[PDB]
């Protein structure tokens, strides 16, 4: 049994829900929430955006920190940094953005990272400003994470027709 409430089962591991992910996070602390991250950990917008916000920016100082150790993401690839206040880690995920020119069959690496974690709060991947198909993104996540995976989806409107529209 787990906290998350208020979700449509998708399948045996996917649910599904109406909500803001940061508004998520703060009530559930989950384990781990997803970042829709980029190569640079620039949290400007998106989702990135949105939760770098609620940590008040400390998301970015500890962002740069490792960018500038590291050097920058793969294209679906991931680290795992702290989630602040919102979480006890942040998975920090790059799927492939469109607007980009990025290569779509790098969505389900990305998705496969998920498998490395028990239970996730996440986003669909490369949806919103990435550019990519959100009825596509959550048949690729059906497709490859095993694990339990909580999907927060920002707009009223998309959540109703990815459930109208799942297979
Ligand atoms: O508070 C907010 C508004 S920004 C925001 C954007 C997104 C998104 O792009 O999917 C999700 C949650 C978000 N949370």
């Amino acid at each position: 049994v787990n906290s998350f409430s208020g979700y449509l089962k998708l399948t045996d591991n996917v649910y599904i829900k109406n909500a803001d992910i940061v508004e998520e996070a703060k009530k559930v602390k989950p384990t781990v929430v997803v970042n829709a991250a980029n190569v640079y950990l620039k949290h400007g917008g998106g989702v990135a955006g949105a939760l770098n916000k609620a940590t008040n920016n400390a998301m970015q100082v500890e962002s740069d920190d490792y960018i500038a150790t590291n050097g920058p993401l793969k294209v679906g690839g991931s680290c795992v940094l702290s989630g602040h206040n919102l979480a006890k880690h942040c998975l920090h995920v790059v799927g492939p953005n469109v607007n980009k020119g990025e290569d779509i069959q790098l969505l389900k690496s990305a998705y496969e990272n998920f498998n490395q974690h028990e239970v996730l709060l996440a986003p669909l991947l490369s949806a919103g400003i990435f550019g990519a198909d959100p009825i596509h993104s959550l048949r690729v996540c059906v497709d490859t994470v095993r694990t339990n995976v909580y999907l927060a989806v920002f707009d009223k409107n998309l959540y109703d027709k990815l459930v109208s529209s799942f297979l």
